[PDB]
C-alpha cells in the first residue's frame, strides 16, 4: 500500500533527512532535517497523500510543508514539496519543491525559489 510504503525515513540528493508517518486517510506527520541553507536540526513536516492511489502502474500523489523555525533556528521561509511517491525495490519520492522566504512587496518578485528533490530509502 502507499501508507505502507511512504512510511518511515528517506533522504535526497543533498543529504537531508525525512522522517514521516502516513495515515490510513491520508495524512502525512514528521520530521526534516535540511543538510542546506538557513537550517539546523529538525523541523516539523505535514503534508497529504492520495490513500487510494491508481493500480495502474502510475506514482502516488503527495505534497507536504516545512515552516523553517524551530528552536535553534528561524529562517522567516517555508518550503513546500510537490510530488509523487513510485513504489518497489528501488522506492522514490519524486518531487518538486517551491522555498518561499518573508519578503517586503517591493522584493516579492524574488520570495520564491524552485527546485527538485529526489528521495531514497538508502542514503
Amino acid at each position: 500500500t502507499a501508507e505502507a510504503g511512504i512510511t518511515g525515513t528517506w533522504y535526497n540528493q543533498l543529504g537531508s533527512t525525512l522522517i514521516v508517518t502516513a495515515g490510513a486517510d491520508g495524512a502525512l506527520t514528521g520530521t526534516y532535517e535540511s543538510a542546506v541553507g538557513n537550517a539546523e536540526g529538525s523541523y516539523v513536516l505535514t503534508g497529504r497523500y492520495d490513500s487510494a492511489p491508481a493500480t495502474d502502474g502510475s506514482g502516488t500523489a503527495l505534497g507536504w510543508t516545512v515552516a523553517w523555525k524551530n528552536n535553534y533556528r528561524n529562517a522567516h521561509s517555508a518550503s513546500t514539496w510537490s510530488g509523487q511517491y513510485v513504489g518497489g525495490a528501488e522506492a522514490r519520492i519524486n518531487t518538486q519543491v517551491l522555498t518561499t522566504s518573508g519578503t517586503t512587496e517591493a522584493n516579492a518578485w524574488k520570495s520564491t525559489l524552485v527546485g527538485h528533490d529526489t528521495f531514497t530509502k538508502v542514503k
